[PDB]
């Protein structure tokens, strides 16, 4: 019993952290098989990310200016591209640690580990989501770009992030693993501004199926809805609408614990138009939308790896 | 930039978790070297679990009934022992994988991560702390018993938790690696209830100070206090007292931000008898005690492992 937020172990993807250096700048990287995945930037000086021009940046390196270290020892860098906003550098060593991998591209709403490096050495474990404005709410010093977000089924470690940029307000942006940004941000130093965070709608109520289970239930009530009224009162609180596909996905919380989808929204509704009253909900006073319905079965269950 | 609840990298103790059954039932084991640790209560039925006779229960029990999976392989159990609450079985193999590492008993108010394990593979990894009444709020469902928890010093991991019991109230026990429980609590299926769980003081003020740090100020008051009226106000809301020691521990983070250790208090005192008025700090809208004050250095600097 009991309901935390929990990261995926963080082992198989440790053993494939590089540090990689270009001159003056130095970050993390992904080493898998004989390829060495890291933001682009690793080739820019503090000025030159006011107005860089990545191609003509790019002229002027070559194979061995680029410095990759595995723990203790050097890698030989054979071959460099640039991917959109990551560099590929091509190594004659296959990482002795490539667990079975996959490259995908999460959409907002999901949640990934990020395993938070300085210098490619691993120094913690949390987890996140994407935020609907394409941000996420990380913890991220400088030297940290290149740590990855990831997502593990039983063998499989599925990288969904990598991170590049913290905006102005604190928050941070970073790209899947092709190179492309999550939203509209870009790897330059200029007046980005993230859009209106909204709450995850469908990831309110997993988590309060979550607290039926495991205890809380006073918030319980005695009313139902529809999804166009429940939709009105969540415009007006800046909730992602609730869709027919988020009902059906809420289906095997809603078998386990005998509640209509449709009756725990009449439930969050009266959460965000009466508050919580100074009570708690699985030992918060806020609404948590950072667990995703298939979090919530797992975490219940006892799924392994 | 950016604050989050964070678990060491659970490499080095993923190499460790073993399966280990003993006739009807299984649960976790910890090989290090060539001896595997779990919870002595292996041995019971459940029936045999609310009057249990131990050293009777393992006059039955020989080397060869503990059967002690490491993923796939079989490991020979040559010997076994009783230590308080834990059993630890001699088996001919040292693990490979065993990393530098010493057991320790944390005291109230310390943190640390656990890794959630069932039949002897990670679950997930999350960040928890020894409550005031010993006991701690994790997430546990049955087959999870030998879980572990530790802290990593660079290349030492330190073990101080070993999962056992789950109270009627929902919450944990367990014990440090050489069986002796945290607090009053026996591996007996009885009417064991937990005390009044404090909120751990030194830690919120540790928490405060992470705010100021990565941008959330708005708490900061006008006043100050002294440690006895401070702890007066804190008595009332059920708050560990704060000692000359604990001013002490936070004079790093006084140092960093400019505010005094004193005057962070009256902060508190003031978030105690005025509430949050709907706002928030860090995210939460209660106030967070599981980090300790070198969380909070370590997570603002950088520090790897
Ligand atoms: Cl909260």
């Amino acid at each position: 019993s009991g309901f935390r937020k929990m990261a995926f172990p963080s082992g198989k993807v440790e053993g494939c952290m590089v540090q990689v250096t270009c001159g003056t700048t130095t970050l993390n990287g992904l080493w898998l098989d004989d390829v060495v995945y890291c933001p682009r930037h690793v080739i820019c000086t503090s000025e030159d990310m006011l107005n860089p021009n990545y191609e003509d940046l790019l002229i002027r390196k070559s194979n061995h200016n680029f410095l990759v270290q595995a723990g203790n020892v050097q890698l030989r860098v054979i071959g460099h591209s640039m991917q959109n906003c990551v560099l590929k550098l091509k190594v004659d060593t296959a990482n002795p640690k490539t667990p079975k991998y996959k490259f995908v591209r999460i959409q907002p709403g999901q949640t990934f580990s990020v395993l938070a490096c300085y210098n490619g050495s691993p120094s913690g474990v949390y987890q996140c989501a994407m935020r609907p404005n394409f941000t996420i709410k990380g913890s991220f010093l400088n030297g940290s770009c290149g740590s990855v977000g990831f997502n593990i089924d039983y063998d499989c470690v599925s990288f969904c992030y990598m991170h590049h940029m913290e905006l102005p307000t604190g928050v941070h942006a970073g790209t899947d693993l092709e190179g492309n940004f999550y939203g509209p941000f870009v790897d330059r130093q200029t007046a980005q501004a993230a859009g209106t965070d909204t709450t995850i709608t469908v990831n309110v109520l997993a988590w309060l199926y979550a607290a039926v289970i495991n205890g809380d239930r006073w918030f319980l009530n005695r009313f139902t809805t529809t999804l166009n009224d429940f939709n009105l009162v969540a415009m007006k609180y800046n909730y992602e609408p609730l869709t027919q596909d988020h009902v059906d996905i809420l289906g095997p919380l809603s078998a386990q614990t005998g509640i209509a989808v449709l009756d725990m929204c009449a439930s969050l509704k009266e959460l965000l138009q009466n508050g919580m009253n100074g009570r708690t909900i699985l030992g918060a006073a806020l609404l948590e939308d950072e667990f995703t319905p298939f979090d919530v079965v797992r975490q219940c269950s006892g799924v392994t790896f």
